[PDB]
């Protein structure tokens, strides 16, 4: 399932955090078991005044990610991304530990946002 996929992770201090507030976007490539960091950059969301989560997600799309790894996602962001790639919501935990759970099938893709004020 996961062979070749690229994951965009929203990260602060090597922990998975939320799309609008994380310090960095980290892009990992996998063969299903081995994982490699192929890119990382300051989260563009931090420069947005509004719709910060959406703008991190747009950045992930720009960067060719196939899936997202986040601690949360709002309604605007989920509606933006939901037909473009999968979102895996995880605890605010170390990146490698989250990716292990995801790759081992222990985190099903989100079908709804985790918060909604629409």
């Amino acid at each position: 399932y996961f062979q070749g996929m690229k994951f965009a992770v929203a990260v602060s201090g090597d922990r998975v955090n939320g799309p609008g507030e994380s310090e960095e976007v980290q892009i990992y490539e996998t063969d299903g078991g081995n994982v490699r960091l192929i890119e990382k950059y300051s989260n563009p969301a931090l420069n947005a005044t509004a719709a910060r989560g959406v703008f991190m997600l747009k950045s992930a799309l720009d960067h060719g990610a196939n899936a997202l790894v986040l601690s949360e996602i709002g309604s605007p962001g989920f509606n933006f991304i939901k037909n473009k790639m999968d979102v895996y919501i995880v605890p605010e935990m170390p990146v490698a530990d989250a990716l292990k759970l995801i790759l081992e099938g222990k985190v099903s893709p989100a079908t709804a946002p985790t918060h909604d004020h629409g």
